[PDB]
Parts: C-alpha cells; sequence; structure tokens
C-alpha cells in the first residue's frame, strides 16, 4: 500500500544514520570512537558467567523476538500482500523447554498470542497444535486439518512434511469420519483442539480424496490438494537450495519464496524481491538490529560480534544493498591441510547430480563424513537417490564419485592425487526413507523439530551408524 511504500522508502537510506541511531539506542543504557574502541566460542567464557545459577550483566531475554520478529512477520505480510492478489496452513514446531529456543521462544511469548489476527497470522492448525510439546501428533494434526483445509521456517522439514503424507493417507480418512483425533495423540490440545476441528463426519470429502489420492503418479502432487495457494514460503537460499528441485516434482513449480534471514544472534534481514528465482534470492538488512556498520566485495547484547555465516553483494537499487547467503564457515571437511566447505560440497554435488539425472534416476538427500580410522583418510559421501538387490547400476554412481572429486579443490587433489595423503572419494548408497529416519533422531535427542536442516558434515559420531545400519552399496573413485 502507500504506507507500505512510504516506509519502506524510509529505510533509505539506512547505511549509517539509522544504523547509527539504533546503535545509540543500543549503547545509552561518536560512531568514530565507537569504531577505535568496540564470536561465541570468545564469548563463552563471558556469555556463561551469567548462567552461574539457576533455581547477571543484562536483562535476558527482551532482545530479538520482542521488537524484531513481529516488524519482519507483518513487514513481509504486506511485501506478499503487494505482489500478491487473493491472499487476503503453515508448519511450525515448539518442543519442551528459562533458555532461548530456537523460534520456540516466540511460540512461548505473549507477542504470539497478542499478535494482530487477520489472514498471514491465521491459519488452519490450532495453536495448541502448534505449541505441542508432540511434533509427531501435531505434524499429523497439521495435515488433518490440511486434509480438511479446503510453508515453514527451513526446507528440509517440508519434503518430510510430504514425506508422512506419502506413507499415511487412509488414517486421515478414518479421522474425518470418525470425528476424533488419532487415538495415539496424547498432547491435551491437539487432542481436544483437532477432535473439535473434526467435528462432524466428512465422507464427501473422504471419496473424492480417496479418488485423488490413488494417482500413480507423485509428480506435482502437493498443488492438486490446495491449488488456490500462491506460494511457498520457506528458505531457499543455504545448503537448503538443496530441497529446490524435488519441491518442483512434487508441486505444479509454484513460487518457491524465502521471505528472512536470521540467525540465534539476531534477524538480519529480510528479501525484497518476490520474483527473485531461488539462486538469486536475496536479503536485505534492517537497520534496526544492524551493528558491524555497511559500505561488489567479498565480506542489543552483542556488539561488534562476529556472525559466523558467508554473504555476498546480489546488488542493490541504489539506496540499500541486496545479498544472497552462499555458504556456512563452522561447516568443513579437512584430512591433511585441506579445508574443503559448504559451497564446494555443493559444487560437487551438483556436478553430481548431473550425472545421475542422465541415468534416469536422481538425487533425494545427502550428508558427508571423513574416515579418519585408516590411512589414507578418506571422503565419504553418503546419498538416498530416487527413480521417480533392486537397479543398481555400477557406472553411473562411480562417475558419480569422481565428477565430485575434480570439482573440489586443488589442495584436496594435492593431498588426493600425486601426494597420497587421501585416498578415493566413497559413495554410500542409503535405502529409502534413511534421511526421515535420521532426522527423526536428532529430535528425539534435544534437536529443534521443526528448526531443522540436514547437516552436510556428521561429527556425532552417534549419528553415523544410523547412515552405515542403511548402506545398500559403496563405491569409489579412481
Ligand atoms: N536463510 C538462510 N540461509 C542460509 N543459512 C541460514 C539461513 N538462516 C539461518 N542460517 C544459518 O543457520 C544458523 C541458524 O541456526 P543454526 O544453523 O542451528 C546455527 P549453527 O551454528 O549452524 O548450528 P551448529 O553450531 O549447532 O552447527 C545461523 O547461524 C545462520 O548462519
Ligand atoms: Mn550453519
Amino acid at each position: 500500500n502507500e504506507t507500505f511504500e512510504k516506509q519502506l522508502k524510509d529505510l533509505t537510506s539506512n547505511v549509517k544514520s539509522i544504523q547509527d541511531n539504533l546503535l545509540e539506542e543500543i549503547i545509552t543504557p561518536d560512531k568514530e570512537l565507537f569504531k577505535k574502541n568496540v564470536s561465541y566460542e570468545d564469548i563463552k567464557p563471558y556469555l556463561d558467567r551469567v548462567v552461574n545459577g539457576e533455581s547477571q550483566k543484562m536483562m535476558p531475554w527482551n532482545n530479538k523476538y520482542l521488537d524484531n520478529l513481529t516488524f519482519i512477520y507483518d513487514l513481509r505480510m504486506q511485501v506478499i500482500t503487494k505482489h500478491v492478489k487473493g491472499v487476503e496452513m503453515m508448519f511450525l514446531f515448539t518442543k519442551q523447554e528459562p533458555a532461548r529456543v530456537a523460534t520456540s521462544s516466540y511460540f512461548k511469548s505473549d507477542y504470539f498470542k497478542n499478535r494482530p489476527s487477520n489472514w498471514y497470522y491465521s491459519y488452519t492448525s490450532p495453536d495448541e497444535v502448534i505449541l505441542c510439546p508432540n511434533n509427531t501428533e501435531s505434524l499429523y494434526c497439521h495435515l488433518l486439518c490440511g486434509l480438511v483445509q479446503r510453508g515453514s521456517i527451513f526446507a528440509s522439514v517440508m519434503v518430510r512434511a510430504i514425506e508422512v503424507l506419502k506413507n499415511s493417507w487412509e488414517e486421515l480418512c478414518s479421522n474425518i469420519r470418525s470425528g476424533h483425533l488419532s487415538n495415539w495423540v496424547t498432547d491435551l490440545g491437539c487432542q481436544n483442539s483437532v477432535s473439535l476441528v473434526l467435528g462432524g463426519p466428512r465422507p464427501e470429502l473422504a471419496d473424492t480424496i480417496e479418488e485423488i489420492c490413488n494417482q500413480n503418479s507423485w509428480k506435482g502432487i502437493v498443488k492438486r490438494l490446495w491449488p488456490n495457494t500462491k506460494y511457498i514460503e520457506t528458505v531457499v537460499t543455504g545448503s537448503m537450495g538443496q530441497y529446490v528441485p524435488m519441491l518442483n516434482y512434487y508441486c505444479n513449480d509454484l513460487p518457491l519464496v524465502s521471505t528472512t534471514y536470521g540467525s540465534s544472534e539476531t534477524t538480519f534481514g529480510i528479501n525484497l524481491d518476490p520474483l527473485c528465482k531461488p539462486e538469486d534470492v536475496s536479503y536485505t538488512f534492517m537497520p534496526n538490529m544492524s551493528y558491524f556498520e555497511f559500505i561488489g566485495c567479498t565480506y542489543a547484547g552483542l556488539y561488534r560480534m562476529r556472525v559466523g555465516d558467508i554473504v555476498l553483494v546480489t546488488g542493490f537499487y541504489n539506496n540499500a544493498p541486496q545479498f544472497k547467503f552462499v555458504r556456512r564457515e563452522n561447516v568443513v571437511l579437512s584430512i591433511d591441510s585441506d579445508k574443503t566447505n559448504e559451497e564446494d560440497l555443493f559444487k560437487a554435488v551438483s556436478q553430481a547430480k548431473l550425472v545421475l539425472e542422465s541415468s534416469g534416476l536422481d538425487l533425494k538427500d545427502f550428508t558427508s563424513y571423513a574416515d579418519t580410522s585408516t590411512f589414507p583418510g578418506h571422503y565419504v559421501v553418503y546419498l538416498e537417490v530416487d527413480t521417480k538387490q533392486f537397479e543398481l547400476d555400477e557406472e553411473a554412481l562411480s562417475t558419480c564419485c569422481l565428477v565430485m572429486e575434480e570439482s573440489l579443490d586443488n589442495v584436496y587433489k594435492r593431498c588426493r592425487f600425486k601426494d597420497g595423503s587421501i585416498g578415493p572419494l566413497e559413495i554410500r548408497v542409503v535405502r529409502q526413507g534413511t534421511f526421515d529416519s535420521l532426522m527423526d533422531f536428532f529430535i528425539s535427542q534435544g534437536a529443534s523439530t521443526g528448526q531443522y536442516k540436514t547437516p552436510r558434515c556428521i561429527k556425532s559420531g552417534k549419528a553415523l551408524q544410523v547412515l552405515e545400519t542403511c548402506v545398500v552399496a559403496k563405491f569409489f573413485s579412481i
């Protein structure tokens, strides 16, 4: 609207002045002297000092979601309201926690309950289902309410949300008839609210659902159940890019839209161009939460903190700069004097999936592990493949083994070829739904549901045998 456009204009130019005002509002409870004056691994001795007892520098936690997330949600609501019409069922999760937790700090906060409710903040899933500590029951509640409906934080969850429906349909069909939530749903909120949603039986929808679901092709399925949905909202940037092409098969190729970029430290900014395809999607940063200041180059509670993620400038309106996410620092694979990171992995798997694509297969998911047990220590990748023992092509993936190697840095290839520090790259083929079972492992181990993204390197190593157990075959380079 006029007000939204006006505000968006007021955010320009935010480069220095407004960011310095926010910096002053921060500091008080000039900027040159601060710059001449002013990581969590570094802050760990300093940050853990305030946790010294339970059952104090600053006041935890008024930061972030209070003054940040609601603003973002509303503004992006108005953005998609501007770029899309007719919009005037999302998957989010909370688990049992006095500590900062995921986006669940928002769901546990009164900014969520006192949230303005119009459309964007209105959902088909009962709010009791959202906060439900049982995410397995609450997911089924989301999918049942959806089955009756007439995106998420991360993309990695979305496919799983598609996965469950693949293994379960008719149970929902019996549930809508019974008017009761499934007997194995133990949550009071889920049970009650969902039973209320079901209410009277609806065989009319049940039969046509049964007719629609049985189709032999999974191509573009999710778009059929709710055609009126214009767009998907999930992060397709970063590692989550891995999940892009799979959706387009499962969907009608409706737009995949990444609205926001933020970390545990704070929320950074939002994407101002919904017209951006997943690869060019760019996050422009907000001045109010801004620190580290600002300006085609490579680059409250926290002052001059180092974020720990890598971004590049995708361009600008010249009023404010735009940024696309590339890689994250923390994840790295190494043997001797060789650092291989997220974007090198993505490079290699991009080189690899083009080989699989020619053989009549594809790649559902991947992750990595380095084996230091035996010399030479070699790079190991775990692949889960889909056809759109049984059907094994020795050549395709043994080609995929090599095609990843020369895609990586010559550093690796120095320790690989000539000097023998590392041996031939190994690919492990895992059976169906292995990565599904693997994410089930993490959640139960104290990992957020539901904040979930698939790690591309495994240090655990308690999760390692889970992939090992499911390996169908192994293939090597050279
Ligand atoms: N849209 C996006 N694209 C790419 N990366 C993102 C992103 N949004 C958030 N992130 C990254 O993901 C992190 C948010 O949660 P986490 O991934 O669990 C932090 P982490 O340090 O990678 O976890 P770890 O230290 O346990 O491995 C932020 O550090 C941020 O760098
Ligand atoms: Mn990360």
